[PDB]
């Protein structure tokens, strides 16, 4: 139903981002509204496929490459990690913080 790539319907009106690999699924999360799942898997695709990654919006954040050196500082599973708890975005704000 979504037109977002990685979006799935999930129950109570929700919505869940999922990404496949060489036909592994990952789960990415649950999430309150249809273009949060998108963006999402957004974040997902490109830490899992560099160049090679097509998403749903362009980046906001990656004015400075901000966004690509945070992403570049994790491994997979640990952006899959921040996506599920629903911490990355808190994570990468403290990112941005200036010493």
């Amino acid at each position: 139903s979504s037109k977002y790539k990685g979006v799935v319907p999930q129950p109570n009106g929700r919505w869940g981002a999922q990404i496949y690999e060489k036909h592994q699924r990952v789960w990415l999360g649950t999430f309150n509204e249809e273009e949060e799942a998108a963006s999402s898997y957004d974040i997902a695709v490109r830490r899992f496929r560099g160049r090679d990654a097509v998403t749903n919006f362009k980046s906001q954040v990656d004015g400075n490459d901000a966004e690509s050196a945070f992403l570049d500082a994790h491994s997979k599973a640990e952006i899959v990690d921040m996506l599920r708890k629903h911490t990355y975005a808190d994570e990468f704000e403290q990112s941005r913080r200036k010493f």
